[PDB]
């Protein structure tokens, strides 16, 4: 779970 900050969620 890092923070994709471009879509500005959790990916898994």
């Amino acid at each position: 779970c890092h923070w994709d900050l471009l879509v500005r969620h959790w990916v898994c």
